């Protein structure tokens, strides 16, 4: 365990190996951690547990820190298995210990663990739990940030906000605090996390942050459930969330596609040339969905004012990976972004139109599509280049030079 | 080169390494070959070339076999790059040599190679090309089997049907003939090929095979563009195609899903138990789409009377890989198959309904869906098991015992 | 559960999803199963458990079959985590239940579970455990088949041999019995299993099978810990093992390599052509280690009379995947096989000699190496074909048509 | 094309899709680019070409820039296929055009292209080629930076150093210049490139840079063959190379391993905790070789003062991915680094000693090994932490807070 501050001890679990989250839908290329905290005042409080894969290690490590029977209260901010996975093994040892969680968390905890006989204490925003020595816990309901059961727990005096998923990131390091790690890696993982997980809930991010700030509670540290503890200028991640939540976009265009014989790839490259030579303010990234990190594509879409999506026609429909990526974008609910579909076809085409409709379904404001037959010759590539010019002009954030 | 028979020489290219066809949408786990043939009678005829990646080797090997200027005619059955990819390099050496192909092949050859000045000779079904010594080529148009430009070429006397893609398979072996290879591996690759490529065109398979047989041409060998030359009971692959084309199905049910915390996986296993214990005639295969070979899933769907598809709800939509796989199935146009959607959800669900609608869009006759909240307990698993029983009873090919 | 025979019930766990065994060193492409058996005579005996990943499922399912308190004896044939992984969870409920295992299994069970207070009973070959109704278990020690702790348990009367890993295979199917599954798929997984796991212990297979046969005990079924139960002609797998154990080899040559610019790949193909045109009886397989299933390469090596391994020189050493695969072959201890190293270099070479030396270290009888500079031109490729010709003549099993 | 400076035009090819270099031994996670330059003075000079995969594109684009007949001289700094791969296609159009290259480049060009009839001009350091308008090319031989054939070309007046691989990096972007791209991304690819490619030639980097600097030639730009053109403070990359070449190391320890049941992984984590609590100045990274980017592991090794490598014993040898990675490190010749081997075993062990020996063979100064049997219990993990503590004290760069 690690001292977070005073009587707050980190009793979580680092995960250098992990690479597949959400099945295989979130690649954790820098590992992750599962942060669990033990507060030792007059009362002893455990905040969250760890992923089920480390349940045995978690309960044994916890014994190294405290006699389990000495734990007074357990707080579950969030019952996803990566944080409450060890709960069944823990409760087998101390089954009478009360659990403090949201009403919705009873449904989610019971849904996974099947132990309704546990002693649940429903908490609502503003409820308090005294732990002695003049300190108390204050609970803050954060439904759909990102689960119905989500909440945060604030510890007065020490002024630590146990935010669970919010403001966390999948980043593994032997050091605990944000000022102790590589900042580039840290920000990259922070943005990757928000873009791929929290984008659809952005409309709830700002009001809740506003509400929390309206409590006028000081914040010395933000102890999340993944990654570093924010202790140095800790609200920096809060301000990022405020910016990221406001339908964030940079002067940036992401192009991604799938291709069978590189024809659609040739179009993507000509589009990018037309953009770069018409508006030099636009950052352009190109990804082949079959040969790229999907979560990186989505982070870039999150950062872009618009996207172009490419597919060849295969059996009158679109390339399956493109269909899958468009389905996922439909659930992420990107806002205020523009899109254009393109691709090569052999005869009757149709996939590009299909894709354009579904990009519209996903919430993109659609510009005209670009289609080419077989391999584009020099004349076809000029048309693709002019498409990039036209898109660059249409999507300019300000007058072009 | 290898003697196929008499004056027919194999001048193709084996590809032990290749694994990605159609981008990454067809995994060639046993490699492939690109079959090209050189007939040396009074005239010298080249049938097809090879994939563009071996163009240099192809033209050099060809020089080892014949003075290029001695090639009289070139036949292009099919202008996909894996067979006509070497054409530009060849025509750079002998640009006056005539090319015999379908009208549509002019569009597809020009579309890839950009050399309209080449000397094209459009052929239609029944056209002949004399090559001396009493032998002649007979051309057979096979549009949309599998491309608009597809055709076959028959060589009289030798009675060899140069079928190009039709009846081929992605299978690499140093030996040339079907009787010289492992039969299990051969059939597996044959069926994998038809299921993943030719299923949507099955309605065209039977009439064309009927038409060809109506020509009363004897067949000693079928020399395809991929894999073995059929010489021993060569029409065995034709009969398979007749069976595979007739909305083929065995008493078989395929279950595939994606899952984030194994809840949908637990449902899939309980469904399978209910099936196996209610109808012992049904073969059952289960695949996690994120951890399985996609082309194998589709071969099994091709072999099944019905499928169950599982997804958890992620941001109100389905798992992206499931959306992608359903998009692909929509283009393969499976016929006379039944389907049922299932999956686990945290609160409001919706993905299962979404998936069921899209499976209906893909052409499956839908049975009721199965939904469970969080991790199924013993009562929920019984419901999943009974779902398997009900499906097994509904989908029974005959009365159950 | 499933009735195996009389009062023997299968209470194991099927694993349709598993792909990675031995870390990632054994790919289970058709899943696997962890077979556990509950015998219900006068005494109730549990034979092995399941993989740790399903311990919670295993205990609950076992509860559905019997009150855990009514379990009299627990038999652990083998303490690897895929069979004893659920033991800690089970013993937490019935900590007084005796465990019967080899002396080495006490060290392996405690090594994983850390519960030496458990009630262990050491058994030696010939020891018996009466379970009533005239039936008894007879234990047979099989150390290093494949672990020091390994043993088999025989049930008189029912004449069922619980063999644990021996005679098993990684193959998942809803049906339990060998006569109910696809035979080629079954055989493929059986041979893949022996080749990649039991090859180095082949010298122990024959004597142990002879010893067991010497007991003159009837065998109606062989109940393994992975895959089907052998009930129809169960000796068939025992005969395969006798064949596979006698330094097995077919008239077959496996060629595998790694390459950076395909120069070594060109050599591999030319070698294969020289083999195929010199001895047509030889089956040849070629694999690029960087793009192939490693366990399939090793299965072919197991089936082969000799191998050719190729590597280019990279920084004066061999390519790492070749080094790694040669390391693994050194541990498998293939016997009575021949080998020849080859590859391309830019200047100093040396990696081929390095490889040839390590192939000798791994147990192969070495033929001359084959080297080429940069890309082999037509003259160099002839040398490669001639090398193939010379290898076929050297390694001919019969005098050469 | 893009204007680099004055009459220097970039006529290369961006590669957004590429992921596999050196076969698959170098993953280009941000793509790459193949930089070719066309200088248009009185004489027209082409500097290098592009990867063979884009030779057709390269020649056609080059046609769009200039009539190929007007190309006077072709300079080949380096004949690796990613730069000279389009040479055969280009020389088929202008076969009389002289090629300027090192003597070793004649052997490497002919080695790949097989056209010795081409008009080669051997150049040595200090040789000049006048191109008119008072400007001339000056050649600098850089053998084994990184190939025997490698050289650099300097253009007086414009003061542009065409460095080919040296100072380059695999990084694709629509913008050409270093001051126009993301800096952290740029740096990351630069260091990844040096660590995985140029480390073994570090002893040649400093003397060659000193020699070039001794020429007192102004350098306004460094035009490499991969990635950006260095125009803003171009010496910055030259200084990095001087630092990276001096047996570079930070206060950093890299731990990587492979594991079958996570026992060795548990040791790695405990070791890291012992390090972090003994010397907090040390950066620690931990990687599972079977689930990590190998090139990232090697970049960290390059940055590290020492490594710990872990393996379990499998069939008396080490796990193959560890053997392969140790083979690769032997060729990279890391200098002034320390190492310690560790891992878990079931009985006889031996793989740890084997690994320790080979880590010495690879150039690491070896500390004591660390071994554990089966899964480390609390007592064994303490030994692991203490091993970490002892390693940190041994390897401390400063006396230890
Ligand atoms: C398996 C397959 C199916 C195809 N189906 C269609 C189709 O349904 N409609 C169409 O217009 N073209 C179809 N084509 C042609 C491709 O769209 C055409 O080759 C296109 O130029 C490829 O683009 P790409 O290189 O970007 O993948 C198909 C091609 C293949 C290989
Ligand atoms: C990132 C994420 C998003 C989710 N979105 C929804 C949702 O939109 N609606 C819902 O009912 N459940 C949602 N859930 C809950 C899952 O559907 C629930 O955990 C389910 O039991 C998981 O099924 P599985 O283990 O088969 O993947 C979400 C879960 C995660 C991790
Ligand atoms: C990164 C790298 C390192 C190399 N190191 C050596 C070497 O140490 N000695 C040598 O003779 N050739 C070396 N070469 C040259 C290769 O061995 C040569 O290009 C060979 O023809 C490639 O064979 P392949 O295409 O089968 O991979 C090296 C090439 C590369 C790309
Ligand atoms: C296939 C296999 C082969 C093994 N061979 C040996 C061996 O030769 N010597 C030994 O001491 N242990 C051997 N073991 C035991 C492992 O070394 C032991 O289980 C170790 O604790 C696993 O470490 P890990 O979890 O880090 O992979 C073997 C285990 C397996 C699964």
């Amino acid at each position: 365990s690690i001292v977070v501050k005073n009587n707050i001890h980190w009793v979580g679990q680092r995960d250098w190996e992990v690479r597949d989250f959400h099945g295989t839908e979130y690649k954790t290329l820098r590992g992750s951690s599962y942060n669990s905290y033990l507060i030792r005042e007059e009362k002893n409080v455990l905040i969250d547990t760890v992923d089920h894969k480390f349940s045995r290690e978690f309960v044994q490590n916890l014994r190294n820190e405290i006699d389990l029977a000495d734990i007074d209260y357990i707080v579950i901010n969030h019952a996803e298995e990566d944080h409450a996975g060890a709960l069944t093994e823990l409760m087998a040892q101390i089954p009478d210990t009360p659990i403090y969680c949201t009403a919705n968390a009873i449904d989610s905890i019971n849904g996974h663990h099947h132990h309704p006989e546990w002693n649940f204490n429903v908490v609502k925003t503003g409820d308090t739990l005294d732990i002695g020595n003049g300190k108390q816990l204050i609970f803050v309901e954060t439904p759909m940030l990102h689960w119905p059961d989500s909440m945060m727990t604030y510890l007065t005096g020490d002024a630590v906000l146990f935010s669970n998923d919010a403001f966390g990131q999948h980043y593994c390091d032997e050091h605990l605090f944000n000022d102790e790690v590589d900042q580039t890696e840290l920000f990259e993982q922070c943005q990757r996390y928000y873009a791929n997980i929290l984008t659809p809930f952005s409309r709830l991010v700002t009001p809740k942050i506003t509400e929390i700030l309206g409590f006028n509670l000081p914040v010395d540290m933000i102890a999340t459930s993944h990654g570093v503890v924010w202790r140095d200028n800790p609200t920096q991640i809060v301000e990022l969330y405020l910016k990221w939540a406001a339908d964030y976009q940079e002067d940036r265009i992401t192009i991604f596609y799938d291709t069978m014989y590189n024809n659609t790839r040739m179009m993507a490259d000509a589009i990018a040339q037309g953009i770069a030579e018409t508006d030099p303010r636009v950052a352009v990234k190109i990804f082949n969905v079959a040969r790229s990190d999907k979560n990186e594509i989505l982070t870039n879409v999150f950062r872009s004012k618009g996207v172009l999506v490419g597919t060849s026609t295969m059996n009158n429909v679109m390339m399956p990976k493109i269909a899958g990526l468009v389905e996922e974008m439909t659930g992420l609910r990107f806002r205020n972004k523009r899109a254009s579909a393109f691709g090569s076809h052999g005869w009757s085409g149709g996939a590009v139109d299909r894709l354009s409709t579904r990009l519209q379904d996903a919430g993109f404001e659609m510009s005209l599509s670009l289609k080419a037959k077989w391999r584009p010759d020099q004349d076809a590539l000029k048309l693709c280049r002019e498409h990039g010019r036209e898109i660059a002009r249409q999507w300019a954030l300000a007058p072009l030079p």
